C-alpha cells in the first residue's frame, strides 16, 4: 500500500502513515550548519556479529528492500541500553542514477547505504513491540560508494537471484556481519529521527558511521538489477529501484558527531 | 492551512492538495546524470521588463511568501506560446541555516531563489484559468548567493519593514526586472515540473538559470529576519523562515542544459 514512485510515494505516505508527516522524521543530509561534536559519544562495540557458519538466515524480498533476519544474540554496546539485532537491508538508486543512499553528506548521495536494525532489549521482548515505543530503535548505517570489489558484500548479493520477486524467501548460512563495516566505526554522526519507511515512527537512534564502504560497479549493477517489487504473478510488474526515502527538513535541531 | 513546518508541513500537503502528490513534482536536485545538452535551448527574450518608474506595483505579505505583482505586458519570448507575467516572489533559509534555495545544484542549495511567474497568454485569459491546465504556467527561477551586495535587489528588500505581517501591502515604483536575472541568461536548466507549493498543479515549465546573483549578508539576513506568516495582532508570531520545498524524486526523466 506504499511505494517510493507515482501514487502511492512517499508525499503520499502521510494519508494512511501519520507519523510519516510528524516529528522527527529521517534521512537528513549531514552538513555543518546542523553539526555538533559530542566529545562524550563512545565508540559501539558489536557483540555476536560473527553468526554461525552452521546456522542459517532468512533473506527476504518485502516488496521494498531486501532485508536479512538477524538473531537477538547480535547485540550493540555503547548505547544507555543493550540494543539485540532484528535484521539488516539495504536502500539504492538505480543504473542511469546509481546515487541511492538515504542519507547524504554535504548534501551529497552515495551510491547505496546498509542499515543494521537493533531495538531496545532491556526495555521490550522483542523489535515488533519496541518499534512504537520510546528508545524502542537504533539502526546502523554504513554508507556504501563504488570502488573495489568487496567479497563480504557478496555474501549478501550472491542469494539475489533467489529472492527476485515479492514474498520470495531464501536462508543464507551465518557469516560475520562486522565485515560489512567501514573503517574507523568510531567516527559517526548521532541524531533521533524515525523509521524512513511506514510507518515512520520517530523510535529510531541513528548512527551513520562517518567513513564509507566500497562495492564495485558490477556488483552495485547486480544489487539495482537484481530485484522486483511486485508479487511473481502481478501484471503490472515494477523493478525495486530508488528505494530510498529523499531527505528531510531539520530545523532547529542537532547531528552529534563523535570527531571535531 | 498549509506551512513549511509541523503537522501541515510539506509530508502533509497530498493531504489537502491532491497534485502534490501526483506527476511532475519540483522543485529538483540538478546534476550530472539526470543532463541532457539540447542545442535547441534558445535564449529567451525578456519584453517589457523595464516597468516604469511612473508606476507603482504591489508588494504584498501573503503568509507564505513576500510577492511583487507583474504587469501582464511583460512577457517571455522564444517558447511555443507567449508567456505573460503576473507576479514574483523569494525562497529562503533562516539565520542558523541560510541554504534555502529550493532547486539545488549537485546536492548543494543556494541562500535563496528567486521565482518570476508567468501565465501562456496565447492559450488561456489569466493566471487562474491557465493554472491547472495544459502548458499553462512557466517560471523563471534565479538562484541566490550570499556575496556583493545588490543594488537591484534592494529595490524589493528596502520595502520588506512595510510588510511585515500577513496581508499587509506595499508599493514598490518600477525598475527593470531584467536586473534580478544573472549573468549569460542563454545557460539555463529546462525541464517540466510543478508549482512547488499548493495546489502543486503539473503544468510549469521551468528555466533556471545557471548562473547564481549574489545578495549580501545584510541582505540576506533583513529576507529572513523581516517577515512573519501571521497577522500583526498574533500574540504568538510564527516566523517566515524556510519556505522552501525539499527536492523531489526525478527518475526515468531528464533536465535540458543550453550549455555543455
Ligand atoms: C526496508 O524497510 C525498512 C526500513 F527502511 C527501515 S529503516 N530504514 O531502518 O528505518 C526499518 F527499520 C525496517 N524495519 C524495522 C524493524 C524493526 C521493528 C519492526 C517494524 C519494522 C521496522 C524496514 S522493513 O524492511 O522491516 C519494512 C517495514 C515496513 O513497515
Ligand atoms: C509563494 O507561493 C507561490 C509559489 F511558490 C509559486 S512557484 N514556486 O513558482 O511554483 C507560485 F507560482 C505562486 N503563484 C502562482 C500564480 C499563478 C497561478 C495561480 C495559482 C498560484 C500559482 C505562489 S503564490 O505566492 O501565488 C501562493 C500560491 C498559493 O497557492
Ligand atoms: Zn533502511
Ligand atoms: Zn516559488
Amino acid at each position: 500500500k506504499w511505494t517510493y514512485f507515482g501514487p502511492d510515494g512517499e508525499n503520499s505516505w502521510s494519508k494512511k502513515y501519520p507519523s510519516c508527516g510528524g516529528l522527527l522524521q529521517s534521512p537528513i543530509d549531514l552538513h555543518s550548519d546542523i553539526l555538533q561534536y559530542d566529545a562524550s559519544l563512545t565508540p559501539l562495540e558489536f557483540q555476536g556479529y560473527n553468526l554461525s557458519a552452521n546456522k542459517q538466515f532468512l533473506l527476504t524480498n518485502n516488496g521494498h528492500s531486501v532485508k536479512l533476519n538477524l538473531p537477538s544474540d547480535m547485540h550493540i554496546q555503547g548505547l544507555q541500553s543493550r540494543y539485540s539485532a532484528t535484521q539488516l537491508h539495504l536502500h539504492w538508486g538505480n543504473p542511469n542514477d546509481p546515487h541511492g543512499s538515504e542519507h547524504t553528506v554535504s548534501g551529497q548521495h552515495f551510491a547505496a547505504e546498509l542499515h543494521i536494525v537493533h531495538y531496545n532489549s532491556d526495555l521490550y521482548p522483542d523489535a515488533s513491540t519496541a518499534s512504537n515505543k520510546s528508545e524502542g530503535l537504533a539502526v546502523l548505517a554504513v554508507l556504501i560508494e563504488m570502488g573495489s570489489f568487496n567479497p563480504s558484500y557478496d555474501k549478501i548479493f550472491s542469494h539475489l537471484q533467489h529472492v527476485k520477486y515479492k514474498g520470495q524467501e531464501a536462508f543464507v548460512p551465518g557469516f560475520n556481519i562486522e565485515e560489512l563495516l567501514p573503517e574507523r566505526t568510531a567516527e559517526y554522526y548521532r541524531y533521533r529521527g524515525s523509521l524512513t519507511t511506514p510507518p515512520c515512527n520517530p523510535t529510531v537512534l541513528w548512527t551513520v558511521f562517518r567513513n564509507p564502504v566500497q562495492i564495485s560497479q558490477e556488483q552495485l549493477l547486480a544489487l539495482e538489477t537484481a530485484l522486483y517489487c511486485t508479487h511473481m504473478d502481478d501484471p503490472s510488474p515494477r523493478e525495486m529501484i530508488n528505494n530510498f526515502r529523499q531527505v528531510q527538513k531539520f530545523d532547529e535541531r542537532l547531528v552529534y558527531t563523535s570527531f571535531s
